[PDB]
């Protein structure tokens, strides 16, 4: 399959060169896999989700996405026009309020909930959790992320937007999960993106157009945008049988475009997420 005039980020994921405009992907498109988007919620009614999105859990007074962040990230995982894995099943867990924040206690609860909830869902090709959030270091938060991973969910987390070593952030610092930096359309490290030895992979993160609330769209930037590129890619490759939840992060690093990125500090991977599609 090919999507012409696709957002730059999706075209990059399936190309060895920057500057192309088509998203070449396999038509399975993540069918049979499920992705929990742990964030502000999802506007499940947006036409771009075609009914594949569902709010399963909220920790506030309502399950609606009043921010837009969760809807934008879910759109990059799985929307028809803006999404990596266009047929995957999306589940929303609202651990962040409509201002974008939430306590570690709630985030840990949401992560533990996904670990057990996945035993009530039909996800034959496997389960992915996308976490585009974080903050200062916490070993309780790291350890929740490690538990989520060890229960058989592919955990992808944002490295954070501080242009610093992500070793001082969580869950970004947890070694057993997949920590995602951000790049821009000219294969430069995005100027805000954290770096360091804990990073596993880079994905597109600057000027990412995706879905938004009110059935609209918009383009924003962050390692929060790079993370669902990688979470969607994992669900894409799990559906294909290329890798498992336990191994997907390491498979994506094995098969990445190597050395292409600019402005990468010594000690940090030069690896850009890539789907290796061959028509
Ligand atoms: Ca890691």
């Amino acid at each position: 399959a090919a999507q012409t005039n696709a957002p730059w980020g999706l075209a990059r994921i399936s190309s060895t060169s920057p500057g192309t405009s088509t998203y070449y992907y396999d038509e399975s498109a993540g069918q049979g896999s499920c992705v929990y988007v742990i964030d502000t919620g999802i506007e499940a009614s947006h036409p771009e989700f075609e009914g594949r999105a569902q709010m399963v859990k909220t920790y506030y007074y309502s399950s609606r996405d009043g921010n837009g962040h969760g809807t934008h990230c879910a759109g990059t995982v799985g929307s028809r026009t803006y999404g990596v894995a266009k047929k995957t099943q999306l589940f929303g867990v609202k651990v962040l309020d409509d201002n974008g924040s939430g306590q570690y206690s709630t985030i840990i609860a949401g992560m533990d909930f996904v670990a057990s909830d996945k035993n009530n869902r039909n996800c034959p090709k496997g389960v992915v959790a996308s976490l585009s959030l974080g903050g200062g270091y916490s070993s309780s938060v790291n350890s929740a992320a490690a538990r989520l991973q060890s229960s058989g969910v592919m955990v992808a987390v944002a490295a954070g937007n501080n242009n610093a070593d992500a070793r001082n952030y969580s869950p970004a610092s947890e070694p057993s999960v997949c920590t995602v930096g951000a790049s821009d359309r000219y294969d430069r490290r995005s100027s805000f993106s954290n770096y360091g030895s804990v990073l596993d992979i880079f994905g597109p993160g600057t000027d990412i157009l995706s879905t938004w609330i009110g059935g609209s769209t918009r383009s924003i930037s962050g390692t929060s945008m790079a993370t669902p590129h990688v979470a969607g890619l994992a669900a894409y490759l799990m559906t294909l049988g290329k890798t498992t939840a336990a191994s997907a992060c390491r498979y994506i690093a094995d098969t990445a475009n190597k050395g292409d990125l600019s402005n990468i500090p010594f000690g940090t991977v030069n690896l850009l997420a890539y789907n290796n599609y061959q028509a």
